[PDB]
């Protein structure tokens, strides 16, 4: 007989690393906004694989692209050309209006690529002496699990026990233009990297004008503005890029997640020639980066986001969702924040009542969500959700919260 949910749990515990403690639910199927476990139970997905399935689970067009390409050609490596990569590159660089794209697989690789680009540009264009180039980050940032990524982190669970740490990474508070100015007084600073909204920190939305400030502060000090839109980009927040809300053009744009609809690890780094061309042949790459299969999947995913106008959907439905969430009692839900379909609530955590328990009961009532720490619950359903479905999921969130 097929394994039960408990069987799945014990098997992963026995033969898999304990680097996660996931919400006890064992899914075997997913489609659109919905997930199904081995017992056949139906659930709303309100995490969307950290925006990777903005298009919903197993969106037919992207599945068709994957299936059509998998029979033809999947991996030539970059020692030779394949026929798809140039097509994808032209499409995506004209969609976001940058000169060039460097393809990688995972989001952390896009971040690493951005850091290498920043340092090369600093040494070779800005004249920073080797090796004194600094990159500034914002506290609460998350951009991966490599040693470099955790070296920028202020979250002890990311970095504790994994040092020594990468030099040249300065940290300043988020949503703090004066701190950024002070930091950008150092001429050896090559770049400032920042999330338009801090996802894993708990959907931290900075104040209006922060992004435009950052653009101005980077421009005035000859510092590269790196926007990590891996979670916030691709329709999730109600625009194609979150930075669009303030009409800001970063120097480097990081893409991932929804770039494939969950079908293939594809990330992208976008920038103009004066930054991209600092890296010469043989100095950077990846085995699977830019393989034809991922490129087909990515073209399809981006087409889906454009054709179904998922950005406008996310904007309208996020308005509705936050409105309904504000009606929860302030004595139990202390805050609701977000943009588009990236939202979170903060609950008045107690010794006995926390966000984990809330997510357990939400699961019990057919809605899957992720708690950050003990007091933050993310609400981020796929952008294909309908209003009638969004309501009903809201009705589950209510009832669950007011059950405690
Ligand atoms: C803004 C932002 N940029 C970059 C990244 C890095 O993306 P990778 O594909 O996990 O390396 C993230 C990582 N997201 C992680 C959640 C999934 C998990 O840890 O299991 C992010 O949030």
């Amino acid at each position: 007989g097929p394994p039960t949910s408990d069987d799945i749990f014990e098997r992963e515990y026995k033969y898999g690393a304990h680097n996660y403690h996931p919400l006890p639910v064992a899914l075997e199927r997913g489609k659109g906004i919905y997930l199904w476990d081995v017992e056949g139970r139906k659930y709303f997905d309100f995490l969307s694989s950290y925006s990777a399935v903005n298009q919903g689970h197993c969106h037919p067009k992207i599945v068709n692209a994957l299936k059509s390409q998998v029979d033809k050609l999947t991996l030539t490596s970059r020692a030779f050309y394949n026929n798809v990569l140039g097509e994808y590159e032209e499409y995506i660089t004209k969609l976001f209006n940058y000169h060039k794209v460097l393809p990688m697989n995972t989001g952390v690789e896009a971040g690493e690529t951005a850091c290498k680009l920043a340092r090369k540009w600093g040494y070779t264009v800005k004249g920073i002496q080797k090796y004194k180039a600094k990159i500034v980050f914002a506290a609460g940032n998350f951009w991966g699990r490599t040693l470099s990524a955790i070296s920028s982190s202020t979250d002890p669970t990311s970095y504790d026990g994994f040092g020594p740490f990468m030099p040249g990474f300065d940290i300043i508070p988020y949503n703090d233009l004066p701190a950024l100015e002070r930091a950008l007084q150092d001429p050896n600073v090559a770049a400032f990297m920042v999330e338009p909204i801090q996802g894993e920190a708990g959907v931290v939305v900075p104040d209006p004008g922060y992004l435009m400030g950052v653009r101005e502060l980077c421009t005035r000090h000859q510092v590269l503005f790196i926007a990590d839109e891996i979670q916030t980009g691709l329709a999730r927040t109600g625009r194609w890029l979150a930075v669009d809300y303030e009409n800001v053009r970063p120097d480097i744009v990081l893409l991932g997640k929804a770039l494939s609809g969950g079908l293939y690890p594809v990330s992208a780094v976008l920038c103009d020639d004066d930054i991209m061309l600092t890296i010469k042949p043989g100095e950077h790459g990846s085995t699977y980066g830019g393989n034809p299969l991922g490129c087909r999947v990515a073209i399809a995913a981006l087409e889906v986001l454009e054709e179904e106008n998922l950005a406008e959907n996310a904007d309208k439905l996020g308005i509705i969702l936050r409105n309904e969430l504000m009606k929860l009692p302030s004595d139990v839900v202390t805050a609701v924040r977000g943009k588009g379909l990236l939202n979170a609530i903060v609950i008045k955590e107690t010794k006995d009542w926390d966000a984990w328990k809330v997510c357990l009961r939400l699961r019990d009532n057919g809605l899957l969500a992720k708690p950050t720490h003990g007091d933050i619950i993310r609400f981020a359903p796929p952008l294909v959700i309908k209003e009638d479905e969004l309501r009903e999921s809201i009705e589950i969130i209510n009832k669950t919260i007011l059950s405690f």
